[PDB]
C-alpha cells in the first residue's frame, strides 16, 4: 500500500535492532556469504567447466544479481550509517548504473558468439559489489569507533 504507512517509527525499529545486533550482522552476513560462496565452489566443481551456457548461466546471473542488490538494501536498509539526507546523490545512483551494465553486459555476453566469458562479468560483480559494501561499512565503523 502507498500513501498509507509508517516510515519514521519502523526504520527507528529496525536501525535500534540492527545496531544493537551489530555482532549478529557482521556474524551472519560473513556466513550467509562464505556458505553461499562455498557452497557455490564445490557445486560448481562437479561441472568442471562451462558446458552450457545459457539456462544455468541465465539463472545463476539472474539470481546473482537479485540477491545481490536484494541483500545489498536489506542490509544498508535495516541497518545505516549516515546517508546525505533522504535524496540519492552521485555515488548512490552510480552503483545503480554500474550493476545495469555489468549485468546487462553479463548476460549480452552469456548469449553472445563466444561462450566461456559471460560468467566473468557476474564474478567481477559481486566482488566489488560486496567488497565494497562490507568495506563500506567496516571502514565507516572502524574511521568512526575511537579506533
Amino acid at each position: 500500500s502507498h500513501m498509507r504507512a509508517p516510515l519514521d517509527f519502523r526504520g527507528m525499529l529496525r536501525k535500534l535492532f540492527s545496531s544493537h545486533r551489530f555482532q549478529v550482522i557482521i556474524i551472519c552476513l560473513v556466513v550467509l556469504d562464505a556458505l553461499l560462496v562455498l557452497a557455490e565452489l564445490i557445486l560448481d566443481l562437479k561441472i568442471i567447466q562451462p558446458d552450457k551456457n545459457n539456462y544455468a548461466a541465465m539463472v545463476f546471473h539472474y539470481m546473482s544479481i537479485t540477491i545481490l542488490v536484494f541483500f545489498m538494501m536489506e542490509i544498508i536498509f535495516k541497518l545505516f550509517v549516515f546517508r546525505l539526507e533522504f535524496f540519492h546523490h552521485k555515488f548512490e545512483i552510480l552503483d545503480a548504473v554500474v550493476v545495469v551494465v555489468s549485468f546487462i553486459l553479463d548476460i549480452v555476453l552469456l548469449f553472445q558468439e563466444h561462450q566461456f566469458e559471460a560468467l566473468g562479468l557476474l564474478i567481477l560483480l559481486r566482488l566489488w559489489r560486496v567488497a565494497r559494501i562490507i568495506n563500506g561499512i567496516i571502514i565507516s565503523v572502524k574511521t568512526r569507533s575511537e579506533r
